């Protein structure tokens, strides 16, 4: 039985990247199935480009060849190695769209042309120990957002950086405290942020800097693990240490529009990621709660299961858990 170290969806929500102590795995979401697998060694980062065969790996450290300071770019259809780049400190994050690749270190950001692999720019950051950043999956609004703390008020400033021209566009005073999560809409239009107090979720317009939405999350401060826009930007999923997943609806303030309840059986210190899918149609029977259009949402947990929920786009509330599958069987 292997330990899970990393999980992510691809930019579309159709595939799952996963990295364990013994290899890495790649799944299709629906109909669920392993698409690729490898027993090489321990991995810390496994990141996809949308459904191309290119993926980026960083080994966790149980091998001389996969030090945490090394990005390796592989092709799964060719079984080839496109490239490898090394960095002065451990890699904390890797993000991609079809024009640029970004590697995130605690105090630097590296920005590459993804076809050439020519390094285009490097940003010197103040310490980002939590490896927080968000990158637009659309080339047309190709934006990267990353936290901008003071070098040890204004702890929750965020930098919006234009990847195409490699120049910063604005500073958003998003939060009063350290940033704890960030997401960017599929069209590179909106940004969503939360601070380490997880009480308030904010949504800004990238072009303006104008705060467009503010949601209250929970009552007492709890940690936030993830934020994700649905592709049409009408819903926003946030997961944190409460074992609850909250869905907020994007039309002063608002509490959450719906919630997902992961099974009581799961460990309570498990971290999760989610993605909200395009709506679909369901027959009433075979699922108590006659053909309504639900909104499907997927939640996958560190303990290694994928969960299928559906939300009622008009009534919200607590969402029904449709299904569950597992990784490494």
């Amino acid at each position: 039985s292997p330990t899970i170290n990393f999980i992510n969806f691809n930019q579309t929500g159709t595939c799952i990247s996963l990295g364990t102590s013994k290899g890495f795995k790649i799944f299709n979401c629906e109909p669920f199935g392993k698409f690729y697998s490898e027993d090489s060694g321990g991995y810390a980062i496994v990141e996809m480009l949308f459904s191309t065969s290119l993926l980026a790996l960083v080994g966790i450290g149980d091998q001389p060849a996969l030090s945490p300071r090394r990005l390796r770019i592989i092709n799964t259809k060719k079984h080839s190695i496109i490239c490898e780049v090394t960095f002065p400190t451990s890699i904390l994050s890797v993000k991609m769209n079809k024009s640029r690749l970004v590697v995130l270190l605690q105090e630097q950001i590296y920005i590459y042309d993804i076809n050439t692999m020519r390094l285009l720019h490097t940003i010197e950051t103040n310490p980002n120990p939590r490896g927080l950043m968000a990158m637009s999956p659309s080339v047309a609004n190709s934006y990267l957002v990353y936290p901008s703390p003071p070098k040890v008020i204004k702890n929750g400033d965020v930098i919006v950086f234009n990847l195409e021209t490699l120049q910063p566009t604005m500073v958003i005073e998003a939060h009063k405290g350290e940033i704890a999560a960030m997401a960017i809409s599929f069209d590179g239009t909106l940004m969503a942020t939360a601070s380490d107090k997880g009480t308030i979720i904010r949504v800004f317009d990238i072009e303006t800097g104008d705060k467009i939405y503010q949601f209250r999350r929970g009552t007492y401060a709890t940690r936030i693990y993830s934020i994700s826009f649905s592709e049409d930007s009408q819903y926003l999923a946030v997961t944190g240490s409460s074992k609850t997943v909250h869905i907020f609806k994007l039309g002063e303030s608002s509490r959450h529009f719906a919630s997902l309840k992961l099974p009581v059986e799961t460990n309570s210190h498990v971290m999760t990621i989610s993605s909200i899918g395009s709506p679909i149609d369901i027959d009433t029977s075979e699922y108590p709660e006659p053909v309504m259009k639900m909104v499907p949402i997927r939640v996958v947990s560190s303990d290694g299961y994928l969960y299928n929920f559906v939300m009622d786009p008009e009534r919200g509330g607590d969402c029904l858990i449709l299904s569950q599958y597992s990784i490494l069987m």
